[PDB]
């Protein structure tokens, strides 16, 4: 599931180890998160967090995880095969790949200080 995230951020941005890149970013990218996101790649995790809390209050989501996606020529694409609950998540996920590859990057922001958030 986090697998798949991985995989589909490198398929928006080829040169990152996403696991590495992105976790522990702002005061949301990484487990759990609150406070004022601190830039638009803080922001581009909170939506993530809020899209993952929307999907724990789907009915379909009750028994809910891994889904199934393709990456081609960097475009990410989610497949019809996925049930309610795969489908809504694997949404989340690549609108925040996307969102990650629309925004700056900021070196200061990485491993920051929750004293902030
Ligand atoms: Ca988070």
């Amino acid at each position: 599931a986090l697998w798949q995230f991985n995989g589909m951020i490198k398929c928006k941005i080829p040169s990152s180890e996403p696991l590495l890149d992105f976790n522990n970013y702002g005061c949301y990218c990484g487990l759990g998160g609150s406070g004022t996101p601190v830039d638009d790649l803080d922001r581009c995790c909170q939506t993530h967090d809020n899209c993952y809390k929307q999907a724990k209050k789907l009915d379909s989501c009750k028994v809910l995880n891994n889904y199934s996606y393709s990456c081609s020529n960097n475009e990410i694409t989610c497949s019809s095969e996925n049930n309610a609950c795969e489908a809504f998540i694997c949404n989340c996920d690549r609108n925040a790949a996307i969102c990650f590859s629309k925004v700056p990057y900021n070196k200061e922001h990485k491993n920051l200080d929750k004293k902030n958030c």
